[PDB]
């Protein structure tokens, strides 16, 4: 760049403000250009007067408030993360030339965001639906991220249908109704005319649809995807992350009441429980397939609509992931991360899965809808961890200032910089050498890919006969919410397909003629880890026990208190509920339900709080409460015991179980005397740990 | 422009295609630019290859989708719309220049959206909240805009506090928590340290917050404006819209049950009311006062926390507005509508409101955010029914083609055109010429702002018992979820300026110590209109009566349907409730809830199917029915008794409402044989019109 003088450029680096993170402390209010302000009145033409335009401190705070807000995303809108690390169990260079995998205990910086699919940017976090489980690690040779979701297959088998499903899952687009739901005539229209949908359908209906917590639920990468080594080698693998808290659901009615008592009931439980140090894990898992499996098992490893059964190919443990910070700013870390399929590294690469295929487009091209420029990657939750080099310029929002005046390849006067970076130097991306295509240029489906039914008839198989009546329950459910009768009779007549007691049960609950059997597809196989009752938790921790007390009996709070230590040692949360605050209460009746605990505790001598709703109803008027709704204690124990929850009861709180017809007989069911609380305490966390007590849901046939 | 040949200038108008409204009936699918395609299929290098990047179809289509979303509104985010009509009563030219207004039955095209304000997109349409009332007149002298609400005051004083008040309000910025809600330290610090929000945070606790609908709420254009006369005389006016319906509210428990229920509550009822042809209908009125009024009131007129008592100045009918047609499409039509105050026409002008003056360069500059770019009043909901003729040109999405080439002013060569509009020529806005200000140019509040407890005095002592014990339960709810003590106490200091009784009944509710009497802004007037309860509707038009079922009785079908001609008639909708579908059942146990119905009524014989939850917890498992949850239809009733609904039962029916605790003596209670089906309907139509029986409701002081 510099055989003369014409060529050879001066560069005079400016001393130019480099904040990052803003720190308020000991600080005057300034402009965005400097300028140290009030921003409390308008200047006036006298003090009853017009606002002058002049009011350049009134403008640029308005301004700035005006434009605040960003597109949210087509899809997962609603959501929330967090950040943490990864570690590597062992050396994969053997599969995988992948770095962050290329040593044991080799740790990575992560950051992932969990979401629903449909609903809008404020929608209820326990709407049935998809979950998002998206994770990015910021690793030495570029963010790879993991873009997964909670259930193991998906709707559709190609990504140009892509907009249809959406379409038909969203609200009408005359009216806007109904918000984030798939209970509606379009959507079960669209699951049952393209009927790949119904693998991905019964995971929905069933407690997938609607979990416990973001902790309390797996991770599914859903597409093949390949592990490349060094030399070229590859292989086809499925990622599961399993978490290590377990999978645990909610029943559909508490999934209501959760969504119009506390719309934020999964990112309030993911922020608390990461700012009480309970930090969530998840085991970073692989199928680890051949090339040769590709058509094996009697379905296409190309086919997001089917999984590998772990009986068939297990799942090989790689690592381990901990999410251990909140973020500090929302809309800068959370609502502007945007992650991407085809954000791979060396030593991973794609499949010609045709669902996948699309998202390496479509992602992409979303993130300029939400950023409003093509420099979102700039953006710091997006930055590689290493600085970025290429000969990429301008934009949009351009907060660099390349030094490069050389910007093309090939050049003589930049020195070789930067260089060309391939599979035999500088690590650089490689396409699995050995992948092959040949035919004619196609817009023809896969014949490999026809069967839609058999996956859900293992499916269903694989659920726990509670868990198969929530699944007709649901689609009952959603069917009536839908309008039209041809669309449910379709519905039927798909999950004829599937199984034929299903359909039947399905039929009778929609007052519908009932289907004959239909055999062709119909399996007695059954797969492991796809329900989410009749399993137990593998950790407890942050989950949240109301222990109900009343303030005019004050010992109540004091027996609450000396159980606070034991729920503490398991890191559970202990909440002493009154009608007011007071010494030793943590919150009320009237601030409270049983969606809000995971198990609930009667104290002993006041069970009076606990009369029935019929009771509440002779004495109105005068001297009923005004410090929570008629029959709020009732109501939470009756509640609690519905949806499976373990309740314990001290002393005379037995009182209160048999109003509530409740017999101290039933599994996950405490009593004790006063004196014996301790041990009263230990059965809670046994009770917390079997999670729901699948004896107390009706069933079927 | 032409007495020359160079600027002489040949016009070739192009026969460009110029459909508004999409018409698919007969039609092949083609892209954007017209091409026919298919679009279920990507192109792929053999029917298991890799999809092709000339795929352009596929692009296409996944471009449009992943581009599909805007910006929200900063604020008032969740809303719906409906097209209308409004009628003026009379010739108002004595006060107003207005056209819309000049003529009796002169009528004008309308387009409103009401909504929520703190809440995203999607949230729950039974939120806590202010909410909006936004209407367009299309008139022939331009689009006017009342950008309302459902409250009379607002919470500040100066537009340069309006981030304040919504960064206060709004989730907190480090984890996005609470959404649509002031149940948390920021909202009710603000309103505790910037203490001119009292008036509004108590209409904001009342019934107020929770309405029924959008149809049974007022609004109110809450700022002082001005009715200009042709011949430069003004009035000072403030608008209300009064319901014709009337006005009606939820209690909080509900509004809560109803967000879990159905979010889209409120615009579903929009929606079903405007599509059952039962068009809702507001009076448009304006208290008509003289310059001379400004501070003779013993308030400021500027000032918009207060409002004009009826008593001291009563609202003048001006016409009546009726909202007959849902839009087409949602996004197009209600998403991108930008409605603002500063969109005025001549006869209409502004007041030195510091709130409402800085409204005026807000929602222009806000607009821009949204629609990506400067041409949002060309979208077809925003475009005025007249040609617009201006010399503003080009920006981002120029749908029309500009014919004159002489665009500025003053020229010679555009023959006049467009004409400068005035008041004396081409009825031009004109701002009123008696206004005048005289002052420094100054960043101060007027004095007489100071008293920010009075008007929230007046308002206490306007709510009924019932309403005031529901004022209580809200401050005391809301302050429970506060976290932080300090502001807690500073809300009831505040309180306790208002009113000594309302704050002791708070600092109770908290636990906290109770004040005593500060009697400095104490008051005992009260103002009619401004509660939520206490008083019937006027219209009980589009209201939803559930007949409780059951298949397992068929006569009980037909009762219900022999009680149906008599709510049509009224038009009431009586929705047929049983297990399941079947001929004349409308829905079903599993879709209901107590929100669903503004009245009950149990039929005779199925006095069984109410069994109360502890009569559900004795047979769990085996022969509970699986069609619904243990105890729905038990719940349906208590919870309705509960809310303060109408309950009727016929013959055997009654045996349900004893199970519940509810005396056929209480009032809003009706019972009767089966031979007396049709007096029980006219006492339902009575108990619809009373709408809530307040005596059921807890009272304290
Ligand atoms: C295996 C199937 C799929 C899974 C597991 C999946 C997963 C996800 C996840 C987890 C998110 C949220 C990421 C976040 O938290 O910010 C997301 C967003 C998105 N997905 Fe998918 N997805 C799938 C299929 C598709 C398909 C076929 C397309 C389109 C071709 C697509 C397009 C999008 C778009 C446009 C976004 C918005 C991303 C953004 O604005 O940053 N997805 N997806
Ligand atoms: C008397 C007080 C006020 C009332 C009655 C009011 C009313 C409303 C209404 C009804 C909407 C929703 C319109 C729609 O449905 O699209 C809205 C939106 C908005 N308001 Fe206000 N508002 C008030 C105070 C303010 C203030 C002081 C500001 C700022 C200076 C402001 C800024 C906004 C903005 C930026 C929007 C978004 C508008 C859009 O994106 O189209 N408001 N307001
Ligand atoms: C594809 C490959 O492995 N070979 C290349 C090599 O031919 C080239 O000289 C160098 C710089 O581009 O990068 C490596
Ligand atoms: C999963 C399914 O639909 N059918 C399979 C069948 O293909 C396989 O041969 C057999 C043994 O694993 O298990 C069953
Ligand atoms: C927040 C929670 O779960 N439990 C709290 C406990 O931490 C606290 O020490 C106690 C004070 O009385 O109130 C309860
Ligand atoms: C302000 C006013 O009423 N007077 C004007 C007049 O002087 C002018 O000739 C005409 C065109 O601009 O518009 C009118
Ligand atoms: C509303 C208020 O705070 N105080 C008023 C007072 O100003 C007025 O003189 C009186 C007669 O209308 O009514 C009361
Ligand atoms: C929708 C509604 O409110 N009521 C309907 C009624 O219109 C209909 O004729 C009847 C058919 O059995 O079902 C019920
Ligand atoms: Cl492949
Ligand atoms: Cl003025």
């Amino acid at each position: 760049e510099q055989d003369n003088a014409g060529d050879t450029i001066e560069v005079t680096e400016q001393p130019i403000d480099n904040t990052l993170y803003v720190n308020d402390t000991g600080s005057y209010m300034t402009t965005d250009f400097g300028t140290p302000i009030s921003d409390q009145t308008s200047l006036k033409a006298g003090p009853r007067g017009p606002t002058l335009l002049e009011d350049f401190i009134f403008r640029q705070k308005l301004q700035r408030f005006d434009h605040e807000r960003v597109p949210e995303r087509v899809v997962h809108a609603r959501g929330a993360g967090a950040y943490g690390t990864f570690k590597s169990y062992a050396d994969w260079s053997n599969v995988t030339a992948a770095d962050f995998l290329s040593a044991n205990d080799k740790e990575t910086p992560m950051f992932c965001r969990f979401s629903t699919v449909v609903g809008f940017r404020g929608s209820v976090d326990t709407a049935r639906d998809v979950h998002g489980h998206a994770c990015r690690f910021y690793t030495d040779e570029g963010n790879y991220d993991i873009v997964g979701i909670n259930f193991a297959p998906f709707f559709i088998q190609d990504a140009i249908q892509f907009p249809d499903l959406v379409h038909a899952i969203k609200p009408m687009p005359n009216n806007e109704i109904p918000q984030a739901a798939t209970a509606h005539t379009s959507a079960w229209d669209f699951f049952s005319q393209q009927s790949t949908a119904l693998h991905s359908a019964l995971w929905l209906m069933s407690g997938n649809g609607i979990p416990r917590s973001f902790r309390h639920m797996n991770g599914y990468g859903v597409h093949s995807f390949r592990f490349v080594a060094a030399n070229g080698t590859s292989k086809v693998v499925r990622y599961r992350w399993k978490s290590q808290q377990g999978v645990a659901s909610l029943v559909w009615d508490e999934a209501q009441a959760a969504a119009g008592k506390n719309s934020d009931y999964h990112r309030q439980d993911l922020y608390n429980a990461i700012a009480n140090g309970h930090y969530p894990k998840y085991e970073l898992q692989a199928q680890i397939m051949d090339e040769a499996d590709m058509l094996r098992f009697g379905f296409d490893l190309l086919d997001p609509t089917k999984l590998v059964p772990e009986e068939v190919v297990p799942y090989t443990p790689l690592g381990m992931m901990e999410l251990n910070a909140n973020p500090t700013n929302y809309f800068a870390e959370v609502e502007q991360a945007g992650f991407q399929p085809g954000h791979v590294v060396p030593g991973i690469d794609f499949t010609d899965d045709p669902l996948l295929q699309g998202r390496l487009f479509s992602y992409l091209d979303t993130q300029l809808t939400r950023h409003g420029g093509p420099n979102f990657e700039q953006i710091p939750v997006n930055r590689p961890r290493k600085p970025v080099h290429n000969n990429n310029r301008d934009g949009f929002g351009q907060q660099q200032i390349p030094t490069n005046n050389w910007a093309y390849t090939p050049n003589s006067m930049s020195n070789g910089y930067p260089m060309q970076a391939n599979q035999t130097q500088g690590h650089g991306f490689f396409t699995a050498p050995y992948r092959y295509a040949s035919g004619h240029l196609v817009r023809q489906t896969s014949p490999t890919f026809n069967d839609h039914w058999s996956q859900p008839a293992m499916f269903w198989n694989s659920l726990i006969p509670a868990e198969q009546q929530m699944v007709v329950n649901a689609i009952v459910f959603e069917n009536s919410k839908v309008n039209s009768p041809h669309v449910r009779k379709n519905v039927v007549n798909q999950l004829n397909m599937v199984n034929n007691n299903l359909a039947v049960r399905v039929a009778r609950g929609l007052g519908l003629d009932e289907p004959s059997p239909n055999p062709t597809y119909y399996t007695s196989n059954k797969t492991s880890n796809v329900g989410t009752f009749g399993k137990p938790l593998l950790s407890i921790e942050g989950l949240q026990v109301g222990f109900l007390a009343s303030n005019s009996h004050p010992e109540s709070i004091k027996q609450g208190q000396a159980m606070a230590a034991q729920f503490s040692a398991a890191g559970v949360d202990l909440n002493i509920v009154t009608e007011a605050y007071a010494d030793g209460v943590n919150t009320t009746y009237a601030l409270s339900d049983a969606i809000d605990f995971d198990a609930l505790i009667i104290a002993d001598g006041v069970q009076s709080l606990f009369a029935s709703p019929a009771l509440a109803n002779q004495m109105n008027s005068t001297a009923t409460s005004t410090l929570y709704p008629p029959a709020r204690p009732f109501q939470i124990l009756v509640d609690s015991f519905r949806y499976g929850k373990p309740v314990a009861a001290v002393g005379s709180g037995s009182v209160a179980l048999k109003n509530a017809g409740i017999d101290s007989s039933r599994s996950g069911v405490y009593t004790g005397s006063s004196e014996t609380t301790e041990k009263i305490a230990k059965e809670v966390l046994e009770g917390l740990y079997t999670f729901r007590f699948v004896d107390r849901f009706a069933l079927d046939e």
